[PDB]
């Protein structure tokens, strides 16, 4: 069947929305979904891209992606879906940028060993991380990046998560564009920020009471 | 029905490919197609990084668009489809940049009065051209721009004219993206120059000369 390969950094709000879209697509279309890790920190490693004043901030971004790579190595790519969902729910839906806590709680959420958190304070996963990152990002700029049946695109840039059959129609459309080698761009000007679907998280908080 | 509003300058190769695409769509889908004039010269005027020598060159790109606007004012928007087809066939499919020949012959092909060619040597139509241009281009960057069911996009950027059912599927896809107001971009690096339909050009040449 058709295949979506999707590269994510847990910190990226655009990856978050587009990945939730893919997951919606897989509920209404028969597709294979493979997640792969990429790194905003790698995109921002050079001072010509991110001034030194910000590096103390961006250095925190290595932790979650190192942990994701470590999790995938030990437990298989199958764990990336639940681990990413957990990290993204805390980062985007709950607004948590305390990434030590996000890592610890997300590993727990995904039923994984707590020891994986130690990957954040290691470079042992960085070669694997860089290989994964470049496989996704080189082929097309920034996030979000998807391959639709082996064809790499930047986007779709979505500011809200499409659901159900609407999500499925957007996938059908993407597959058509991917199937035409002489199509390169469809774009309109964006002036609105990402909007997350925070209702479930709010209901979860309420029901824990 | 679904509607394509398409803005074109006869000199633009990307407008040519995308407009030919839409005409292919119309063969395999029920669609309303409306053409409107825009101007590469106006695009260039409004840049702040264009050297003077190129501004002088762009000052020579007003002819075909002025004539198109004049033709529309006199005979209605309905004339833009046949007039543009005639101009573009010559400019792009035949590589003819003798714009006086192109304008004269294209007015004739479209059954329009020869005197419309005089619009090229006037500024009387320039405000109308600016209004038309901005209506198309501002709503979205440059060409090609299309409005799909009222929604303005840059693109689809196509380097080759899609034909047959493939043209139709690409339209279906565009309509779906247009229908979701929180979609903004799908892109890959352009690695192809514009490709015109050389077969069509040669068959036309054959049909009319042989
Ligand atoms: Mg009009």
């Amino acid at each position: 069947k058709s295949v979506a390969d999707f590269w994510f950094d847990p910190l990226c709000p655009w990856c978050w929305i587009t990945s939730r879209w893919i997951l919606e697509v897989a509920k209404v279309r028969d597709i294979e979904v493979n997640f792969h890790v990429m790194s905003l920190a790698i995109l921002n490693e050079n001072r010509d891209d991110l001034p030194e004043q910000y590096r103390e901030g961006m250095a925190r971004a290595w932790g979650p992606v190192r942990v994701a790579i470590a999790a995938e190595q030990a437990h298989g790519a199958k764990v990336l879906d639940p681990l990413y969902t957990a990290m993204g729910n805390r980062i985007h839906n709950q607004g948590n940028h305390e990434l030590d806590e996000v890592i610890t709680q997300s590993l727990a959420d995904a039923g994984l060993p707590a020891e994986l958190a130690k990957a954040a304070t290691s470079d042992a996963y960085d070669n694997a991380l860089r290989k994964s990152h470049h496989a996704g990002m080189d082929a097309v700029v920034g996030t979000p990046t998807i391959h639709v049946n082996g064809v790499a695109f930047f986007g779709p840039v979505l500011s809200k998560i499409p659901r159900g059959e609407e999500a499925g129609k957007l996938w059908d459309a993407s597959v058509t564009f991917a199937s035409y080698p002489h199509f390169f761009e469809l774009k309109r000007t964006r002036t609105e920020p990402p909007q997350f679907d925070k209702l479930a998280a709010a209901l979860e908080h309420h029901h824990h009471h």
